[PDB]
């Protein structure tokens, strides 16, 4: 049977059904159900937490790691940063969904409207807060949505759904079945999900690395959109009018975290201050316990450490000619996910911008800041490299719509 | 080998010339394309003479006269296009650089706007197309990878070497920012949505299984389109509809019966049916429209458009109310235009709040589901897709990739 696959198909079908309470719901319905959802986290504590206990007694008992079983144990910090955000998302702008453009002859007028994907779907780990954010991030933007959560966390995110999601939507006047979270362990669920264009035909990726990468591609062969960034890695280029204070800062500044995608992974120097910039280039990767990757190298010049649990602590140092070629190794070796310059020379920095062709550049400031809270102040969706017009970059509620056009009488 | 050889050739030097585009000013941008209008103009003879070459090679091959006639430039065609040239040169550039805040630790950011790139065109063989698209790229600071239909290669070569290119040049830019895929092969269409890395969009101006296709082995190969294989107008005949405005909007939406936002699809409320049926059937028959009435020997959203022998028809299905109306728009038709007649307010804001396509009209024809006609500027190509990104129509300012930027908040 295809039990799986059929589990999948079953939550689009009820979120797509739903979908127009959610479309219909004004501003302050909206806004009442995500300030509603943090009090109701808050006030359910004792519950969230009780269903949290046993996926953990559950995770031990199979011999999880205590890396992943941190990402599922939900602790009083991780409760209060969801209730946190959720009234961050509550108070944050509506974009105005009709706006008049002109008259037109024959006594006509036109309104550009925004109107929601309607379904959208999502990937992601056995983290019972994205759960939340996710679920949370759709109904801001009057998306239904079918999540798929690591098996791991599905009865943590199930109490979530079922105390803290649905109860507030329903108070608010809001279908509660706009959000669905797949019910079944099984990973194949996510390629499932990547396989119904016809009822979500965006989905949201918030993997890293191979598995992340074969999903999208699927996704792609199916016609179905993604938000996703499979691979990352942020690029530094050392120009020869860099100052020291701030090259040291920039590489201590983006190696806080080594598993996340935009983090500095391959660091280019130019040729003329190599040997002056090495000592504080040195300093700064000892401070943060990360060892250079010199050539010859043992693999791609753009291999991203992050995905390489066992050599995480590692940065690519390669000595380049100049701006031309820093930019031209960007471009064509890394994912096109994020690059800086450390210079003081504006003419090299504006060059740099102008050959540059990924999603966030940076002059003298960390790649770590391409996310979507630290830039816009709204929770990020998650990143998407795509190459073509849409959303790009850091991605937040305001561009999970579609335009549609209408036209009617001038007096009407 | 040969024909996906040359598509990569025009890619790869499109992408190379493609940063003297990337940097011209507005100014150098808008004085290209006032100077192509100019050249349409003062070099009428040598296009109009490379055309009637095309022109003669096809009547002597057996072309028929409505290919013919899309493949023919009159000299209205001609001051035409210089027309839309000098709209195109008058039309406003979004600001490319957008401050929005500062940030901690003395940055600031800003938002940009950089251009897709080199963006593919896939067209038939009409002159004029490659000057519509050449230009619409242009005025993006985007450069081009353009196909033509084989009977139009000799006339598009001729307006690309003497209209589009010396105007490029004269204003700064790199002439080689325009190609025009320089072989007769059809599959060439196929080459050019095969390559990710140099030509990730590309505009497919097409319709019916063809673009489908194409469209298809874009999505296989990775690559991005904007497209409308699929059209037909939609309008409901609500039970609150006014006689005059339904007959108006039949026969307006009538005009040309090969276009994708034509009346394609009638239904009409059950409670009137009987009423409106004459009111119909004199718009239908004043526009040589037959109707197609149950049973059906075709789905109820079968495209007149496509069937060249039945082009004149429109269905004509009774229906519930607005809700069924509604569902059949959505579940049953492409999605590009569904409009309603009525004078209840309330039935319009139904039929507005539950038809999901790139259009939605009320006692207007979906005729005007185009660029021009809505927003003033040219159409880019309409794209027929429900993902966020270019929806309906598509024109210029669209045609743009986000970027963000962070620098020190003093520079
Ligand atoms: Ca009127
Ligand atoms: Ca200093
Ligand atoms: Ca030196
Ligand atoms: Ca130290
Ligand atoms: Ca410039
Ligand atoms: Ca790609
Ligand atoms: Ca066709
Ligand atoms: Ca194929
Ligand atoms: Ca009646
Ligand atoms: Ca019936
Ligand atoms: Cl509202
Ligand atoms: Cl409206
Ligand atoms: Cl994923
Ligand atoms: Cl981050
Ligand atoms: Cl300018
Ligand atoms: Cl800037
Ligand atoms: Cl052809
Ligand atoms: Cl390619
Ligand atoms: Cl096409
Ligand atoms: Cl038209
Ligand atoms: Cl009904
Ligand atoms: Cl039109």
């Amino acid at each position: 049977t295809n039990e799986v696959a059929k589990a999948v198909e079953e939550c689009a079908r009820a979120a797509k059904s739903a979908a127009p309470s959610l479309s219909g719901a004004p501003d302050t319905a909206i806004d009442a159900a995500l300030e509603s959802m943090a009090d109701r986290l808050l006030a359910h504590r004792d519950a969230v937490l009780a269903a949290n206990a046993e996926d953990i007694a559950k995770a031990e008992a199979g011999g999880m790691s205590a890396g992943l079983l941190d990402r599922l144990t939900i602790t009083e910090s991780r409760l209060t940063d969801m209730a946190d955000q959720l009234r961050l998302l509550a108070g944050a702008p509506h974009p105005q969904r009709t706006v008049e453009l002109s008259t037109l002859d024959g006594g006509l007028r036109l309104v550009e409207r925004r109107r929601p994907v309607g379904v959208i779907g999502a990937n992601y780990e056995a983290r019972p807060n994205v759960t939340v954010d996710v679920a949370s991030q759709l109904v801001k933007s009057r998306n239904a949505g079918v999540l798929r959560t690591g098996s791991a966390a599905l009865k943590s995110a199930q109490r979530l759904l079922e105390v803290v999601i649905r109860p507030a939507l329903t108070d608010s006047g809001i279908d509660a079945n706009v959000v669905q979270l797949v019910p079944r362990p099984e990973r194949e669920a996510a390629g499932a999900l990547v396989r119904l264009p016809d009822l979500v035909p965006l989905v949201i990726l918030r993997g890293s690395g191979e598995s992340t990468r074969a999903l999208a591609l699927e996704a792609a062969q199916h016609g179905v959109r993604t938000l996703a960034h499979a691979d990352g890695g942020g690029v530094l280029y050392v120009d020869e009018k860099a100052d020291r204070d701030t090259v040291r800062s920039l590489v201590v500044n983006s190696l806080d975290r080594l598993g996340v995608c935009n983090r500095l992974n391959l660091l280019l120097i130019h040729d003329a201050v190599y040997e002056e910039f090495w000592p504080v280039v040195s300093e700064a990767l000892a401070e943060r316990g990360v060892s250079p990757s010199l050539p010859p190298y043992d693999h791609p010049i753009g291999y991203e450490w992050a995905l390489d649990s066992e050599r995480e602590a590692t940065v690519t140092v390669a000595r380049v000619d100049g701006v031309a070629e820093a930019v031209r190794i960007a471009n064509e070796e890394t994912s096109g996910l994020a690059a800086g310059i450390a210079t003081e020379d504006a003419r090299a920095a504006e060059e740099f911008f102008d050959g540059y062709q990924g999603t966030g550049v940076f002059w003298n400031a960390p790649t770590r800041l391409l996310d979507g809270f630290k830039l816009l102040g709204v929770p990020e969706t998650g990143i998407n490299l795509d190459k073509v017009p849409g959303p790009r970059g850091p991605v937040t509620y305001p561009d999970l719509y579609v335009r549609q056009y209408a036209v009617l009488p001038v007096e009407r």
